[PDB]
């Protein structure tokens, strides 16, 4: 029964802090006069940084851990990835999906992630993975709040009974409506698919998260429809456009015009740096574009943007340990957000901005909130990112649900010396 | 007195292996029939991967740890970096250089790096850093074999007494002659500077490592002169072209013509992914080029290419823990070397290929070689790279010089569970 977290640093605050817990909530946050001694019912943050939990705003738990089954994505493209997945989707079972999803979820718990939005492919007359994931959501609830997106991987209009399958997924309980307009057979299907998506979200009162313009095509502008529909319906906060990698290739004048709408609409954006750097630029020879959306410009304009991992060992990404600091590291480099302050503030892109994207209400280190928080063995955001630190403790509802004993490195010179990389 | 390494995996080999040590050398390597029990005078590799030590073919130890002093590189460009460094170079002292260099060298020892090539700026009438680094080379020799490049940061022809200073650095003992032709005032100075560099290397019998075409300028083609001069003198193995980021922007026909010469010349290439992704593409708006040299194509052509870290917390790079697996991770992503086999073989880009670049003779796990080797807590190269593992043990001359006790992660679900991310 934890009553207190002691010796904690807080981003943008001086000195150490004590965090009081009561009935699974944060009751008070008080400055310390100095380093406090450990007491019973206290958790020692050891002068580490305390932040709300990491968020994964974009992952595919139904595809996770399937890379190479039955074939590998040779070209490393989005489009071959979808073909490889279709082969694997034909082999899906209820137990297979739950086993793989739980494998990745456990890594996420270990990595201080307590909020996860997973897309699940509902281009499947059996809805096997969707129904299994609805179960996983209930099973993992003590540790992770899981959102499920009904994601029509093969299109709403371009796949047999796609719209009916999408609606059935919502009826069954999916939290978010997805779409994939750039993968529809025609631009017209793409636009119409978004109208159907927004109509479904309003009918069932659900969130929207579109795989939007994930393609190096300067003519792929489905994002303007997503934002306009959100604005018309006054539902900006409930709407996310994921990827928008085509925006990397837009001319500047169109982008400037578009940004007015993006700001007015209030929609959210997700960039997925690990996967984007791998899948984008694949049709260039040299020079090769980076292919990540306009993260720097969005931040400058006060548009909410955040980072997801997207894929863990699957047809679209052969790596991953589901680590958000690793995602952030890649994102800061590729987006050239490399000023000291930008790097230090980077934690926001995998915490607060992502919580906003998921429309979370109970999130942040503040009195009255659930005691959901993590402790990093680092002095600040810059230090955590630079040293790629693990999560020392993850606390949920005032209980410890994960812990890492950090590695210990020693060099043997004229005498043994501990190395902290500081 | 270690006599044996037991329970070791070797890249591309089946089962476990025993490595016998004698007089600081590898005496024999024998297959094991099974897991062996720990014995006195034995080091247990614990079924980890054993490889020769990591190599850092390109770092700046004279600039390391100076980021923000006295000013920050605001634009994140090569050119502003040089201006910021010039301000800091004016404040250099003998003790300052040795203290900062040793700080980074210790991180490198901790990271299993036993071979390091450092560039040192010799555009300095006092040669302060160069002379200090010659001392550091002797001091660190029990742990790292350090090569020093006399690097004329501000040009050979474009800096007062540049050529005389470069020659004095060689007379004093620098192992390698540097140059920076794309930073010289004119293309003609650039070409002439390479002639002077090669003349000096032949006069003193030294290696050559040129900062070559580190610029997003499709007309920057100094690499062809470096290769042609190497070919003419028959000295390919002794010559390295670092960066060659302009090659990212060459047309394909010129590149094809050039590659014939690059192969015939036998020169080495260094790409520096962490720094290249940060400094290159800075003059693009959108789309933005990646800016790394043609690593994939070089590998396909049998041209020796490897990865360096380049900078650790300095005017050109505000991050770093001097970790080669992190460099490799960035390189595989940006160069799109993301096939399973390519990732698994990635260790070569920070071991064997780099040893060739430094012209090393005593390197590799083979009988007769010095017992210089490291142990990774991983099953193979792919696993090591994916999980970004630390170095479990670093062995040099048959003695342990560094060790890391790996982190331990536990999640508390219905019962405590250990997480290995596998
Ligand atoms: C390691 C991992 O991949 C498997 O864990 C088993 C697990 C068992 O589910 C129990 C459920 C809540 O009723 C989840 O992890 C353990 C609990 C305590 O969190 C999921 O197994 C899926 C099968 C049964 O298809
Ligand atoms: C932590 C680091 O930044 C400082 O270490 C001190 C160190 C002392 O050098 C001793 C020499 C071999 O004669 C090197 O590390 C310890 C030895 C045992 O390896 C270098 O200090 C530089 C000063 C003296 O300008
Ligand atoms: N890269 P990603 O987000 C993963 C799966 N399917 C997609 O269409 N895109
Ligand atoms: N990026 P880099 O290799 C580091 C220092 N000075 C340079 O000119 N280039
Ligand atoms: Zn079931
Ligand atoms: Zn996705
Ligand atoms: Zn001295
Ligand atoms: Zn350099």
């Amino acid at each position: 029964a934890l009553q207190t977290i002691i010796n904690a640093r807080l981003p943008g605050e001086e000195g150490l802090w004590q965090i009081h817990l009561q009935d699974g909530k944060i009751s008070a946050i008080d400055a310390q006069s100095g380093v406090m001694p450990i007491t019973e019912n206290s958790l020692d943050a050891e002068q580490g940084l305390v932040i709300p939990p990491f968020v994964e705003p974009h992952i595919h738990l139904d595809t996770t851990q399937t890379a190479g089954q039955p074939n590998w994505n040779q070209s490393g493209t989005l489009f071959e990835g979808i073909e490889r997945w279709a082969e694997r989707k034909a082999l899906l079972t209820h137990d297979d999906v739950k086993q793989r999803a739980w494998q990745t979820l456990k890594w996420q718990i270990a990595n201080g992630i307590q909020h996860v939005r997973t897309h699940v492919d509902v281009s499947d007359a059996t809805l096997t993975a969707l129904k299994a994931m609805l179960e996983v959501k209930q099973e993992v609830a003590p540790w992770i709040d899981l959102q499920i997106v009904a994601f029509p991987q093969e299109g709403i209009l371009s796949y047999p009974n796609g719209e009916a399958l999408l609606e059935e997924a919502l009826r069954l309980g999916a939290d978010v409506v997805g779409a994939i307009p750039h993968f529809e057979f025609t631009r017209e299907y793409g636009v119409e698919s978004l109208h159907k998506t927004f109509a479904l979200a309003q009918k069932y009162d659900r969130l929207i998260d579109v795989h939007c313009d994930e393609i190096d095509d300067e003519q792929s502008r489905f994002v303007e429809t997503v934002a306009a529909l959100a604005h018309h319906e006054g539902m900006g906060a409930r709407v996310t456009a994921s990827h928008t990698t085509a925006m990397h290739s837009y001319n500047g004048a169109y982008t400037s015009r578009l940004f007015r709408l993006l700001k007015m609409s209030g929609i959210n954006f997700v960039a997925n740096p690990l996967v984007n750097i791998h899948l984008q630029g694949r049709f260039d020879t040299y020079p090769k574009r980076r292919g990540i959306t306009r993260v720097k410009e969005m931040l400058e304009s006060g548009i909410n943007v955040c980072f997801g991992h997207d894929d863990v060992f699957d047809p679209w990404y052969p790596l991953g340990t589901a680590n958000m600091l690793q995602v952030l590291h890649m994102g800061l480099h590729v987006c050239q957000l490399m000023g000291y302050g930008q790097i230090n503030d980077g934690l926001n892109l995998i915490t607060h901005h992502s919580a906003r994207t998921l429309n979370l209400q109970d999130y942040g280190i503040a009195a009255g909130n659930s005691a959901n928080l993590i402790i990093l063995p680092a002095e600040n955001g810059f230090d955590a990112l630079r040293r790629q630190v693990p999560v020392r403790y993850s606390v949920r509802g005032g209980k410890v649900i994960a812990s890492t004993q950090p590695a210990q490195t020693t060099v043997y010179l004229e005498q043994p010396e501990a190395i902290d990389y500081k």
